[PDB]
């Protein structure tokens, strides 16, 4: 609601090669392959909406990235990276548009290795927030989102194979218990598991503040599967604690668009952001889910 | 019983057909995959180039759509500049000065096709813009620019056909309520539109691809797909000069992907050569793109006068 966060260790802003300049944001987390560093990021130009691709950048340098030519790239928004038994599930928001006007939109998941990914299953009509984790038993969690009737509500629901994952699943996922989130909307944009057997999200929430500002914040929270409880919801980061740059629109001057955490060395992590849906930074922050467990699941393919 | 009316016409083309030559395509820089069910090749600032389905041969469901630059004679590469598309059966059209380029979405659910949409973009070659997708379960959706300035769209639900006047104004409700074409002619074949052509006669050529099951004695099902082609009156919706152009045993020999592919021709649409003839270009058996050289399908009723030189 109103907190009182507004310690950061370091900033940046990347640089992204290769897209005859056009704007990169609301990146998936970096991960590694084959001994390089990679990032999915949203390809869009600054004065186009709902214009968006998603594509493979390979990292070339400090805070520098380069489209990564081998790659298909993919027809969505806001792409996010998990490993799921041992391989890469990719997903997206795929629209759609009825003369020129968006009508409808669906999260699509691929599985593979990173330059093989192969396309599997949609989520529900009008459903963004769907995010996977293999959780420590060897089940799959998926976490959801309820947007569509006015409410914002959380799912959490299980399966055994990512092939199982269906419109169906996702529907009748069990809602968490919310009230930790109080007015926000939004959900995890990266789910970890924990030494613990807990999940730490990583997440996207949106307020008005009040005529309102939209303020869209990056979030963590600590997760329960066995009770479905949530802990310690706190504000890890805002617009403002990002290198400035000029928003796409005025009303996106408050926008940061969570990618998710890096551990580093020092036992700090980098939190990768979308900033005003035209850059992606980063800034270095105390661990979130300190106290709850190290993350034991990784990204490295 | 009720065995395809367009049997016998498929038999009566292999017997009477003029072929001056034919060709398999190569491509290269896509490890190795298949690329078939092309668009048309087009023209773009001083060079041919060329949409493929790309998918693994022992793959089902697992297609992007690739723009290709073409290398040398029946020779083409992926363009590394060119983002792609996750889309079968890409094609394209040029509209009010420039591309309108397509093909087939697939929605699945648990690893099961659930859904497939025609999506519309539009602009120059390497910078395409989303605009619209057709209705649900809807492949073969089709435009061009008429004679009289307007866009033409032919629909399959039995093929129909509507106009609307510049390209954004293509919606599920427009293509839904479009009025049937004159299906006689067509009898009982399943099919569907492809390339359409504006003629100097202000009729429309269209190329199309049209089949059905076909039981063998001993053997197993075909899915039968030939190359078709008619000329179509905006102004009545009469359909003239309904024929087929092509069929699979037509191309140079190719395994198909499964043996119920083995007579498949699935038509991408025609080129004019300098000597009067056309390529025909298809998808063969959905592994390869192939042409066959054929006499002008619509001679008599006009010249084409539309264009792919963007
Ligand atoms: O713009 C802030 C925030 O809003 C949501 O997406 C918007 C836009 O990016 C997207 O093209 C359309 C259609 O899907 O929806 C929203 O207008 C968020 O999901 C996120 O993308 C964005 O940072
Ligand atoms: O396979 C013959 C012919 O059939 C249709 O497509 C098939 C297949 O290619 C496609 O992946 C799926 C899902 O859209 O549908 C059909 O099984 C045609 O549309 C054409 O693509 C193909 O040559």
């Amino acid at each position: 609601a109103k907190e009182a966060f507004e310690k950061i260790y370091g900033k940046a802003i990347l640089s992204f090669d290769g897209v005859n300049g056009y704007d990169v944001y609301n990146c998936s987390i970096p991960f590694t392959y084959d001994g390089k560093t990679y990032i999915f990021g949203r390809v869009e130009k600054k004065d186009e909406w709902v214009h968006s691709n998603s594509i493979l950048f390979e990292k070339v340098g400090e805070n520098r990235y380069r489209r990564h030519p081998a790659s298909i790239t993919y027809n969505l928004e806001n792409p996010f990276v998990v490993k799921i038994h041992g391989e890469m599930v990719f997903g997206g928001t795929h629209v759609t548009k009825n003369g020129g006007k968006v009508s409808d939109y669906r999260c699509e998941f691929y599985h593979g290795t990173p330059f093989n990914l192969k396309y599997f299953s949609s989520g529900p009509s009008k459903m963004k927030d769907i995010r996977l984790v293999e959780l420590a038993d060897g089940k799959i969690g998926i976490f959801t989102h309820f947007r569509t009737e006015g409410s914002c509500l959380t799912g959490f629901t299980t399966i055994d194979k990512v092939e199982d994952l269906t419109v169906e699943v996702i529907n009748s996922a069990k809602l968490i218990n919310h009230r930790p989130f109080g007015d926000a909307w939004g959900g995890p944009s990266q789910v970890y598991l924990l030494s613990s057997g807990l999940l730490g999200c990583i997440s996207h929430h949106g307020y008005l503040l009040d005529i309102q500002l939209r303020i869209y914040a990056c979030t963590s929270f600590v997760f329960d599967p066995a009770t479905y409880e949530v802990y310690n919801f706190k504000i890890i980061g805002t617009k403002g604690c990002f290198p400035p740059c000029e928003p796409k629109l005025p009303h996106l001057a408050d926008c940061a668009f969570v990618s998710g955490i890096e551990m580093r060395n020092d036992g700090k992590c980098n939190l990768y952001s979308g900033i005003g849906d035209v850059a992606e930074g980063y800034i270095v922050i105390d661990y979130p889910f300190e106290g709850y467990g190290k993350i034991v699941s990784d990204v490295a393919f």
